[PDB]
């Protein structure tokens, strides 16, 4: 932990939100809502599923994405090669070998999130710690929107606690 | 465990978002009601593919009314109206089993009325957004309540 005054010259703290290829827009809008709502950046990986200029982006009576600090890689590669030395990435799976409610966030770590089709892949999960967000029901996994929103939404909670 | 918390949807309008929510419902195993009128007939195939395969482990209720709904709420039952404009954060409430959370209509929230009745909880949304998406503001809030009452 650092000291408060060294805590205090650092930012409003944040988490970075950054999904995987994602395909469906309206997936991809509903998790723009969410880090904008924090203040948080917000990474696209392409290959993207649709055209940033989708009507299907928005929605009639909202404005965000004016205010997401929007993040562009081109690939997982170059996204890999941008982070900061020590950073640390945290690969969200149903499958995850630690539950979301064990982890324990910091400043500026990655949250890392799969398309809904088919998820991160194993190469992608074997590389990063992995966290499940619990499913006591016979449900393979939530939608993505939602398992950002739970997992960006603690990190938050952990945060400002 | 196990837990079980009541999903409330008053009026949803998007069949997406209700079926977002029924599988989130069905992840947790809690019981998820519709409150009419609805956006879109209960027959509708966008509603069912949102469910994929998990509507048959979904526990649906259906209320004709806001009023049908309160009389079917057991005498003592709580309520929490979730809204962007609530009074207490999601994370100063403490769950408790069979809590009922309430939650409005994408286009236009909780009418004020029904506000003004339970209490209201906010979702922090520091940044310059209006509201969550539906679907996400229940899973967040479902999510808190089973952390909470799990005892992680
Ligand atoms: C296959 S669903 C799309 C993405 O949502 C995330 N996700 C969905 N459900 C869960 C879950 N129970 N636990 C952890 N991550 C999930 C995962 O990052 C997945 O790649
Ligand atoms: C108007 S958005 C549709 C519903 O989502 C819920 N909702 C969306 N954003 C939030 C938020 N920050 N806090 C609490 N509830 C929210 C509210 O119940 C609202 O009626």
């Amino acid at each position: 932990h650092h000291h408060h005054l060294e805590v205090l010259f650092q930012g409003p703290h944040m988490l970075h939100l950054v999904l995987y290829q994602p395909e469906i827009p309206q997936n991809a809008g509903n998790v723009a809502r969410t880090a904008a709502a924090l203040g948080w950046p917000l990474h696209l990986i392409r290959p993207l599923g649709f055209l940033l200029s989708s009507p299907k982006l928005k929605r009639a009576g909202l404005d965000y994405w004016p205010h997401v600090d929007l993040r562009l890689h081109d690939s997982f590669a170059a996204f890999l090669e941008a982070l900061p030395r020590g950073a640390r990435v945290f690969a969200f799976s149903a499958r995850g070998e630690a539950s979301l409610y064990e982890a324990r966030f910091r400043e500026g770590d990655y949250l890392l999130f799969g398309p809904e089709s088919r998820g991160l892949p194993e190469e992608v999960l074997a590389r990063f710690p992995t966290l499940k967000i619990p499913m006591p029901g016979p449900v393979r996994s939530l939608n993505l929107a939602v398992a950002v929103g739970v997992a960006a939404y603690e990190a938050y909670r952990q945060l400002t606690g």
